[PDB]
DNA sequence: CCCACGGCCCATCACC
DNA sequence: GGTGATGGGC
DNA sequence: GTGGG
């Protein structure tokens, strides 16, 4: 559907989704209004009323009262006052920075510190993550077109066979699913040497001639399983520079890749919708692995999984391109 | 009336 | 020094 | 906030 049929709405239920994230830190509420917006966002017709919307699953009596009064007005009373609290909208924005999230974003503001300015002026009050995320805070809300992701994974696929020509390497996210443009850069790695029943070298190799060709920048977190980061593409010399990129890599065992590129190619909406209809054959899946669930719902043993169609064939339904997986 | 709400790795805090 | 809890991200 | 035991 076009975004104009509701938008006003879905940009009501988003705009106080992220207010109870970040200001009120209700999680779960934060959640009920993202689904709302979400099933809003899917509706094919214009809605004329809350009792129109409530009959939509995920819509419930007081977010119906909330669309009747946008309906009525073109605005919310509650939302108006709260974008006009400057601690509230501070404590909101705040979180915006990669690495601030609510708590963080409500102790500055608590000690005056407001804005990126504020942030900039007390780099001692944070934390290596936190002081990334502000030094790319423009870069890092800019999407990446999928051109400059070729280029990114052309880097990468090569560096890792440089590496160890063993190494195997996919770019899941939204790039996997053919997308024209991409918030970041997820890379799957596996070793026929890691599995299930097994260096913390193997991650750290490949981050780090990353690092020596310098395409990775930054770190902002590096265990011995997941990596991440910030990368960027090399310039021309007369062109200007590209943006800073985030970037996280992954190693995973390889009797639970396949699982992994499933899951991790993901689109949020078809990884839910392949769990729901995982669960109704008996099936629970998760990153690592597809488990039968029991005569209890004893969840026993993983199951050999090879490739993606694997998890398909267990679950009857037939392998569905990456590119199709918006939902 | 009341509980659940897909999950986990890493950095850092709280505390012994 | 350490273990466990919490914050954060995805 | 919504849904359901
Ligand atoms: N908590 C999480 C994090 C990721 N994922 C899965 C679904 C996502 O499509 C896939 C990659 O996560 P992601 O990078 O945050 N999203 P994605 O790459 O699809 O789109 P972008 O917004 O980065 O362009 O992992 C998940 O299912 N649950
Ligand atoms: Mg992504
Ligand atoms: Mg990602
Ligand atoms: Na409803
Ligand atoms: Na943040």
């Amino acid at each position: 559907p076009q975004e104009t049929l509701n938008g006003g709405i879905t940009d009501m239920l988003t705009e106080l989704a992220n207010f109870e994230k970040n200001v009120s830190q209700a999680i779960h509420k934060y959640n009920a209004y993202r689904k709302a917006a979400s099933v809003i966002a899917k509706y094919p017709h214009k809605i004329k009323s809350g009792a129109e919307a409530k009959k939509l699953p995920g819509v419930g009596t007081k977010i119906a009262e909330k669309i009747d009064e946008f309906l009525a007005t073109g605005k919310l009373r509650k939302l108006e006052k709260i974008r006009q609290d400057d601690t509230s909208s501070s404590i909101n924005f705040l979180t915006r920075v990669s690495g601030i999230g609510p708590s963080a974003a409500r102790k500055f503001v608590d000690e005056g510190i407001k804005t990126l300015e504020d942030l900039r002026k007390n780099e001692d009050k944070l934390n290596h993550h936190q002081r990334i995320g502000l030094k790319y805070f423009g870069d890092f809300e800019k999407r990446i077109p999928r051109e400059e992701m070729l280029q990114m994974q052309d880097i990468v696929l090569n560096e890792v066979k440089k590496v160890d020509s063993e190494y195997i390497a996919t770019v899941c996210g939204s790039f996997r699913r053919g997308a024209e443009s991409s918030g970041d850069m997820d890379v799957l790695l596996t070793h026929p040497s890691f599995t299930s029943e097994s260096q913390p070298k193997l991650l750290h190799q490949v981050v780090e001639q990353l690092q020596k060709v310098h395409f990775i920048t930054d770190t902002l977190s590096k265990g011995e399983t997941k990596f991440m980061g910030v990368c960027q593409l090399p310039s021309k010399n007369d062109e200007k520079e590209y943006p800073h990129r985030r970037i996280d890599i992954r190693l995973i065992p390889k009797d639970q890749y396949y699982c992994g590129v499933l899951y991790f190619t993901g689109s949020d909406i078809f990884n839910k919708n392949m769990r729901a209809h995982a669960l109704e054959k008996g099936f629970t899946i998760n990153e690592y692995t597809i488990r039968p669930l029991g005569v209890t719902g004893v969840a026993g043993e993983p199951l050999p999984v090879d490739s993606e169609k694997d998890i398909f064939d267990y679950i009857q339904w037939k392998y569905r391109e990456p590119k199709d997986r918006s939902e």
